[PDB]
RNA sequence: AAAAAAAAAA
RNA sequence: AAAAAAAAAA
RNA sequence: AAAAAAAAAA
RNA sequence: AAAAAAAAAA
C-alpha cells in the first residue's frame, strides 16, 4: 500500500520572456566568449543532445570547447517536466540564444571579423539542405533550433523555413506549433498573424528561392542515379 | 526444470453492477468530499494514469488533494489481469463514479453552488475539443472516462461522442466495444440497440452540433496557417 | 579481447517425422489422460504461450490441470534456436499432437463420450471466428495450432483455413509457409500440390461456407453500429 | 552537477583506401587460410552479426572455424562510432576483403581447385535470391556485403544488384549511398558516374537477366498457392 | 463478460 | 568522407 | 502557456 | 528443412 500525492494546478499565463532571458544570458554567460565555443556547441549539438537524453540527471554542465555552460537537462526523457525557470537554460533555449548572439555580432561588427566568423561557425541543419552562409546571415542562423524565440530579429525566417518544410512535406506540422505561440516585435501572434502576414509571406518567398537540395548523396550521384529511376 | 501451473476457467456472466458499485462508492468514500479533490483528480488524471502504469504494484492509494482513495492498479501493465472485484476501484471505475457523482450534484443542488462547481471542475478531454461547461452538464461530463458505465444518467452522450469520433475518424473503433456491452435504464444492449436507437441517434445530433475545433493550436494560428496550405 | 567461436553447418534434410513423433507422444505421455487436462491446455494456451516467452529458461515443465508435461521452451525469445530433437515437445508440437489425439477419440469412440468431450473442449481460435463444434470435428480441431502437421488426418482443413484467411486478408501470408512444407498421406508437397489440388480446393469451399463472423463485438451491436457507419 | 566535454571536429577527407587495406589484410591475416574458414564466416555471417551487436565491447576476436580474426565491433550499437582506423577490420570490411580474396583465387588458380571452392563456399544472400555459383564468380561474390569496396574487381555488379533491388522495390534506396561514394579503377564517382555509365548500365542488364525468384517458399508451393490468389 | 489496459484543459 | 550501423543458404 | 521533448555539416 | 518464433472462447 503505497501513497501517491497530486496537487492542484493553477491557471495563469507564461512569464518566460525571450528578451529578458537573452539579455540575462548575455552578461551572466559569455564572458570570454569564443567563436570556437559556439562552433563546438553547434557542430556537436546533435551529439550534445543524445547525451543529455541518455543521462537521467537534471542539471548538467557542459564543457565545450573550454566553455562551461550548465543546462537544465529537459531532454533526458522524461525530462521530467521539471519546470525550467525563466532564468533557466536548455539545449534549445541555449541554441537560439547563441543563434541570436551571433547575429548581433554579424550586425554590430566589422567586415574582417565577419569573414573570420563565417569561416568558423557551421550550421549542420542549414548545410544539410545545402543552405550556406552567403544566403544571408539571418537565414543561415534561422536554421538553428530556438531561432523561433526571435522572429523579431530573424525576420520571420525561422517560421518561413517552417512553413516551407511542412508544405513541401519535409516536416510534420506539429513542429510548427511552438512557433505560432511566439511574438513578433512585441506583438502576440493573435495580432502578428493578422497584421504581418506579408513579411511572413515575403520570407517564405526568399526561403522558396533557395537551393534546398537534400545532401544525402552527392550532386553527381543524384543525376547518375536518376538516369536509372532512383531519385533517392 | 521449473514447474508452471494453470487452472480451468469457468463460464458464467459478469456480476459487476455499476449501480450497486456506485451506490457502494457513495458512502464508503466521499465523506468530505471536496470539489477540490475531484478537480485535482480530473486535471492531473493523465499524470495519475502514467504513474500507476510505471509502478509495478497493485494496490495503490492516491492522495489528492487531501483525499485518500485507493485504486487497484490495473493500469500498470501487465495489470496484471488480477481481477478487480465488484467492490473494487480503478482509475477508470473511479473516473466515471465521480463523473456521475458530479452530475448528481449538478441536478440535486442550488444554482449558486452550480456556479461554484462549474468554475472548479475542468475536463481535459472535453476542453481539448473546445467543448465547454455551458454545452450542458451531461455532455461535458460524458467526456470523462467511465461515463459509459452510466448511459442511463448520461443520456447516451458517452456513446454518441464515441460514434462521432469513430465516424469522423478521430478515434479507432476498438474503443467503442466496452461501451456496446453496457446497459441503458436496466436494459441490456441486445435490447437498447433495437429499441432505443433514437435517443442514441438523437444524442449524436447534439454532439454533431458542437464546436469540436481541435485545440492543438490557437484559432488565430489556424486561419493564418491555412492561408499557407497548412490546416494542421 | 573476448573470443567467440562458430562452427560449420551441415547440409541434409529434416528428420522430424510427425507420425513417429505422435506415436511416440501417445505412449510416453497421456497415461491418464483427462479431457480436463486438454481443456486446461487449450483455453489457457494463449496465457501458456506468454509465460514461456517471458521465462528465459529452456526446459519448462507445465502442470495443467494436474497433468505434468515438459515442453522445450522455444517460445522464449531468443528461443534460442536450441534445436528441439525429433522426440521433443513444443507448445506448438504439443498443440497439434493433442489436436490429433482428440480427433482420434472423436473417431474411435462412442456417441455418449462424443457428447461429453464436445462439451468439455473449447477452441479459442475457432470460436473467436464463431466456428463451433457442430461444424465438424476435423474443422474445429483444425483451428488448433499444429494441426498443419497432420493434413492427412485433418483433411486439408488446416491449410484451407489458412488460404481463406490469407485470401480474405485476415492473415499475413508468411504464416502459410511452414504449412506448405508439409506432407499429405505420405506425399511431399511437391507432389500433393500437383496431384491433390482438389481436396485442397474442396476444403476451401467448406471453410468458405462457414459463419466467420468476427466476434470482437456482439451480433446485435454490429448491426446497431452499422446503422451509424461503423462496421468495426 | 556532472561535467560533460565536447571537442572541435576537423574537416578533411577520408584516408581509408580499400586497396592498401586489402593488400594489408592479405599478409597480416590469412596465413593458413582455409576455404573452410571462409565458408564458416559467410554461412554463419548473420549469426556472427547478431552476436557482435549484443556484445557491448569493442574489440572482439572471432574463431571460425579454427581461424582467429579480430574485428572492431562497430555493430554493437551504439558502436559506438569509435573510429575504426584505416588498418581496422569490421564485419563489413572483413566480408568484402574475403569476397575479393576469393575472387583472386577464382582467377589466379587451376580448374580442379575452382571446382572444390565453388563446392565449399556458399553465399546466403545470393542463394536466397536463387542466384547460384554458375551465374559467374563476380556476380555471386558481389552479393557479399562489402563487395562495393571493390567495384573495380567486381565489375560494377555490387552496384548493379543494388540498382536492381532499389528499382524492383526490393531494397530501400538509403542502402545505395555508401556505394555511390566509392571509386572505380582509381576514379572517384564524380567521374565514374559520368564516364562509366555503360558498364554500370551493362551490368544491370546481366543482373536483370537472372532468376531472382525469392525462395521464401518452394517453387512448387508458389504455383500451387498462386492458383488460389496467393502469390506470397 | 454490466470484467480489466490509447486520446488528457488554458 | 574511398568512414562507421537493415535484407543472410538448403 | 512568449513553457518543456523529432530533422543535425563536409 | 516433414525444423524452430503473430491471430487465442463466452
Amino acid at each position: 500500500i503505497e501513497l501517491e500525492f497530486h496537487d492542484v494546478a493553477a491557471n495563469t499565463s507564461s512569464t518566460f520572456d525571450p528578451e529578458v532571458a537573452y539579455a540575462n544570458f548575455k552578461r551572466v554567460h559569455t564572458t570570454g566568449l569564443s567563436y570556437d565555443h559556439i562552433r563546438i556547441f553547434y557542430i556537436k549539438g546533435r551529439e550534445i543532445k543524445t547525451s543529455l537524453a541518455k543521462r537521467s540527471e537534471w542539471e548538467v554542465t557542459l564543457n565545450l570547447g573550454g566553455w562551461k555552460i550548465t543546462v537544465y537537462n529537459t531532454n533526458f526523457p522524461g525530462n521530467r517536466n521539471s519546470p525550467v525557470p525563466d532564468d533557466g537554460l536548455t539545449l534549445h533555449r541555449l541554441s537560439g540564444f547563441l543563434a541570436r548572439y551571433l547575429l548581433e555580432k554579424m550586425l554590430k561588427v566589422s567586415e574582417p571579423e565577419k569573414l573570420i566568423i563565417k569561416s568558423k561557425i557551421i550550421n549542420p541543419l542549414a548545410e544539410k539542405n545545402g543552405i550556406t552562409w552567403n544566403d544571408g546571415e539571418e537565414v543561415y542562423l534561422s536554421f538553428f533550433p530556438g531561432s523561433e524565440m526571435f522572429l523579431g530579429t530573424f525576420r520571420f525566417y525561422p517560421l518561413a523555413i517552417g512553413i516551407y518544410k511542412v508544405q513541401r512535406k519535409e516536416m510534420e506540422p506539429k513542429y510548427l506549433e511552438k512557433t505560432m505561440r511566439q511574438r513578433y516585435m512585441g506583438l502576440e501572434a493573435a495580432t502578428w498573424t493578422v497584421s504581418k502576414l506579408t513579411e511572413v509571406q515575403s520570407a517564405l518567398t526568399v526561403v522558396s528561392s533557395l537551393g534546398w537540395k537534400k545532401t544525402n548523396v552527392s550532386a553527381a550521384a543524384r543525376d547518375f542515379l536518376a538516369k536509372f529511376g532512383i531519385n533517392m
